[PDB]
């Protein structure tokens, strides 16, 4: 348990439209930007028509996910980590609640 700052080391080749993250329990995985979906299983690509439902649009269940319709498809969802989350894993794709 702590702040979600665990950053990463991930994945042989992570997506171009993805990032990875290495979470506290020491795990190693990546996700798909916010405003992004996933496309032959292991890439992400520009969804442009992002939901919530979708892991939350994207997010991280405890980034407060919400739906919205912008220019920017990673404004679309928009994924805030709360309070026992100072910190976000990537954009608010997964944060870390125990900091």
């Amino acid at each position: 348990g702590v702040d979600p700052k665990h950053v990463c080391v991930d994945t042989r080749d992570i997506p171009k439209n993805a990032g990875c993250f290495r979470d506290d329990d020491g795990t190693e995985e990546w996700r798909c930007l916010l405003g992004y979906k996933k496309g032959e299983g292991n890439t992400c690509v520009e969804n442009n028509n992002p939901t919530c439902d979708i892991n939350n649009g994207g997010c991280d269940p405890t980034a407060s996910c919400q739906n919205a319709e912008s220019t920017e498809n990673s404004k679309k969802i928009i994924c805030t980590c709360k309070e026992p989350t100072p910190n976000a894993y990537y954009e608010g794709v997964f944060c870390s609640s125990s900091s």
